[PDB]
C-alpha cells in the first residue's frame, strides 16, 4: 500500500474535487508497483444522480488523479446514498 | 465457459428481464466451478437512469439469474449508453 501521508493527500485532493457532486469517499485501498500505483474507492452519490453524471465525474477524477499523482491509476465504484 | 446453448439462454433471459429497465447487455463471460457457475456482463442503461435505479436493477437481475440458473452468480458492470 501507499504511504499513509500520500493516502491523506489523495483523500484531501478528492474531497475538494467532489464538493457538490458526491457525498462521501470510503473503502479506499492502495498498492504500489514501482513507477506505477493503484487506487480504488467507493464514491457515494445521491440516489437520483444520473448514471451519465456519475460516470463523467469518475472520468474527471481519474484524469485529475493521474496528473497530480504521477503513475497513479484509480478505479472508482459508484454507490447510491444508503 | 458454460455450454453454448446455456449461454444463449442466459443472454435471452437477460434481454427479456431488462425490457423497460435497461438498453443492452454485452461482453458475457462465463465459467464453471463444479456445481457453481459465474457470469460477468456489461449492462447498458440510459444516461439519465438514476444511480439508485441502476443499483436496484443489478440486484434484481442477480436474484433473477440465481433462480433461473441454479448455482449461477453474476457480477454486473453498469455503463451509460454511448
Amino acid at each position: 500500500g501507499l504511504p499513509p501521508e500520500e493516502v491523506e493527500r489523495i483523500r484531501a485532493f478528492l474531497q475538494e474535487r467532489i464538493r457538490g457532486r458526491a457525498l462521501e469517499v470510503h473503502d479506499l485501498k492502495t498498492r504500489r508497483a514501482g513507477p506505477r500505483s493503484f487506487l480504488e474507492f467507493h464514491l457515494v452519490v445521491r440516489g437520483d444522480t444520473p448514471v451519465e453524471e456519475a460516470h463523467r465525474l469518475c472520468d474527471e477524477l481519474e484524469r485529475a488523479l493521474a496528473q497530480a499523482f504521477p503513475g497513479l491509476q484509480a478505479t472508482i465504484h459508484v454507490e447510491p446514498e444508503g
